[PDB]
């Protein structure tokens, strides 16, 4: 009785080999497990067809002429009210809409045959509220709009999977910011004031560094005694490490060094060197000890895996 005719979206339609009673061909499809039916002057696949819900719902499927896109509207019982749109083209690019309870568009959904896309949410006064376009790297922007129409968060990610998150402010600052690396450690930066200062932490494999954030630097601290060590991000990322003891005897004062070019700070005691701590490329720390003379590191570099390990170092 029928041909089976290829559509967009992996779509079939069937079609009457030959019209009806008067100049009409029968037309019949399952889309969403529905079956719709209809009929069409032409002999294509091309033409409306249509089907109801279980919950009355109608639902209107039209193939172009060409049969080079496909329209599948949603409809509340009335016929007229739409509760959903997806157009989607023989290249495989598609638009979804998704309407309130009056029947105005609230979602909409843009994706290109590239894989590229754009997400726009829209309230109830039809004004953006938000905003989320990927790009064909998979790096995206997401953006949300108070009901001032003013930016309130950005989360961008990017290819690499590093990614910052900014919450905004009503004089249009950054209050905070959450800034990820690429191999999953996190910066987060709260309570930023108009001067750009706030509260720093760290969050590192096994721990947290908290500090400050200034202009001029990100400043982590850990003190343990008298000593305090301080690590410092500049504002281009570059780590250096400094600490300072308090303490005034011979016996037991620590002193330290940093070395740029190897990323490493070196403890002193009583004119021997007693560790190196080194900052490494993988964001983590290791320790190492000096022999009793203080001149030969023994051993092996062993990583720090919780604070009160570098903590248990600068005792």
């Amino acid at each position: 009785n029928s041909v089976s005719v290829d559509l967009p979206g992996s779509m079939k339609v069937l079609v009457s080999k030959s019209s009806n009673a008067d100049g009409k061909y029968d037309l019949i499809a399952t889309v969403d497990a529905l079956e719709l039916s209809g009929t069409s002057d032409k002999n294509n696949g091309s033409g409306v067809l249509e089907g109801v819900k279980a919950d009355a719902s109608k639902v209107k499927l039209t193939i172009s002429d060409d049969l080079g896109q496909t329209t599948l509207e949603v409809f509340k019982s009335d016929g007229s009210t739409l509760v959903s749109k997806k157009v989607t083209s023989k290249d495989k690019s598609s638009t979804y809409e998704k309407f309130n309870e009056k029947g105005e568009l609230s979602e909409k959904y843009i994706t290109r045959a590239d894989k590229s896309s754009t997400y726009e949410k829209f309230n109830e006064k039809g004004e953006l509220s938000e905003k989320y376009i990927t790009r064909a790297d998979k790096s995206s922007t997401y953006e949300k709009f108070n009901e001032k129409g003013e930016l309130s968060e950005k989360y961008i990610t990017r290819a690499d999977k590093s990614s910052t998150y900014e919450k905004f402010n009503e004089k249009g600052e950054v209050s905070e910011k959450y800034i990820t690396r690429a191999d999953g450690t996190r910066l987060e930066y709260t309570g930023i004031k108009s001067d750009g200062s706030g509260k720093a932490k760290e969050v590192l494999k096994g721990y947290v560094l908290e500090g400050t954030l200034t202009a001029e630097k990100t400043t982590l601290v850990v003190k343990e005694g008298t000593v305090t060590l301080s690590k410092n991000i500049s504002k281009s990322g570059e780590v250096s490490v400094e600490l300072n003891d308090t303490d005034s005897s011979a016996a037991t004062k620590k002193t330290a060094a940093w070395n740029s070019g190897t990323s490493t700070l070196t403890i002193t005691v009583n004119s021997k060197k007693t560790k190196d701590l080194v900052f490494t490329s993988s964001n983590t720390i290791t320790v190492q000890q000096y022999d009793s003379n203080g001149t030969s590191l023994e051993g092996s570099a062993v990583e720090i895996t919780k604070l009160d390990e570098i903590k248990n170092a600068l005792k």
